[PDB]
């Protein structure tokens, strides 16, 4: 909307690829976010001029409340630093949520298990992630777009036939062996509030239909997420840098950074 100010940075090289080891754009022209593909200074300017507010949602039920401290502490160090952030912690143990110190312009709401309409009036984007994780490096506005999915660290190099999609035609999450772009994680997705609510509403209805027909998708919510993103292409896809497990997968050369990881 508003003009960017004068900025001094390296000129992009038309005849020099960003990365020659990985795919950086999908066949529907959605960028695949890898380190080296974006200039964060330009993106930060663009989103700050919009006074962007990002909502980060996590569920912490039962024993999972134990992961909140590290999750929030590291998010304060690496998640959208500099931008407005609103944390939404859904838990069955409100009094168990740790008292974490937040930077200015960032807030946290504890919701005991809220109106879906509230999201529309409080944030511009919603980022939904698993709580038994920790941020280890930058996770910023480069991920913001109408709808995004993240490449599962265990299948990013696999062929579609190897993807663990739901293969039973009786399930609404059914995806045949000759279909599929990528295998997306259920633990890290997001986009505009409108698109995220459309995705979760679609998933909710599809799972209800499956339940009625007495069937449960092989990987539950994640199976439906994959069906949704197959039929509604994400406008950005995040590389495995955004959700990794160093204990189980190490640190491959293809990953210049490990940004969000599983907690042992
Ligand atoms: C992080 C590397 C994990 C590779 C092992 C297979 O990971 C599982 O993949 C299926 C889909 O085929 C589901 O997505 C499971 N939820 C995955 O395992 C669980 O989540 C991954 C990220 C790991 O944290 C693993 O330890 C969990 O069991
Ligand atoms: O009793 C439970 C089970 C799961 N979760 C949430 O569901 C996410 C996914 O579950 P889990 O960690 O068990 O799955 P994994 O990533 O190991 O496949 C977790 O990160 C939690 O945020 C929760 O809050 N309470
Ligand atoms: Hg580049
Ligand atoms: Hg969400
Ligand atoms: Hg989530
Ligand atoms: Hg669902
Ligand atoms: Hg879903
Ligand atoms: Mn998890």
């Amino acid at each position: 909307m508003v003009s960017l100010p004068r900025m001094v940075y390296p000129q992009p090289k038309v005849l020099t690829p960003c990365r020659k080891d990985v795919l950086v754009v999908t066949p529907w022209l959605a960028p695949i976010v890898w380190e080296g593909t974006f200039n964060i200074d330009i993106l930060n300017e663009q989103f700050r001029l919009q006074n962007t507010t990002i909502g980060l949602t996590v569920f912490a039920i039962k024993k999972y409340v134990a992961f909140l401290k590290l999750f929030l502490e590291t998010a304060e160090k690496h998640f959208m630093v500099g931008h407005r952030v609103h944390y939404y912690v859904f838990t069955d143990q409100p009094a168990a949520v740790p008292r974490v110190t937040l930077g200015t312009g960032r807030q946290l709401s504890v919701l005991e298990v809220f109106c879906e309409r509230r999201f529309l009036s409080e944030v511009d984007y919603l980022v939904c992630v698993d709580v038994d994780m920790e941020f280890r490096d930058h996770v910023g506005v480069e991920i913001l777009t109408p709808l995004f999915g993240t490449l599962h660290p265990g299948f990013y190099g696999s062929s579609r036939e190897a993807f663990t999609y739901e293969r039973r035609p009786q399930s609404q999450a059914y995806i045949p062996k000759d279909e599929g772009d990528f295998y997306y994680l259920g633990g890290f997705f997001g986009g505009s509030v409108q698109e995220v609510q459309r995705l979760t509403r679609a998933c909710h209805q599809a799972m209800m239909v499956d339940q009625a027909n007495g069937i449960e998708a092989v990987w539950h919510d994640e199976s439906h997420l994959n069906k949704y993103l197959l039929r509604h292409k994400p406008t950005k896809v995040l590389s495995p840098e955004y959700l990794w497990d160093q204990q189980l997968l190490g640190w491959p050369a293809v990953l210049r950074k490990l940004r969000f990881t599983a907690v042992p």
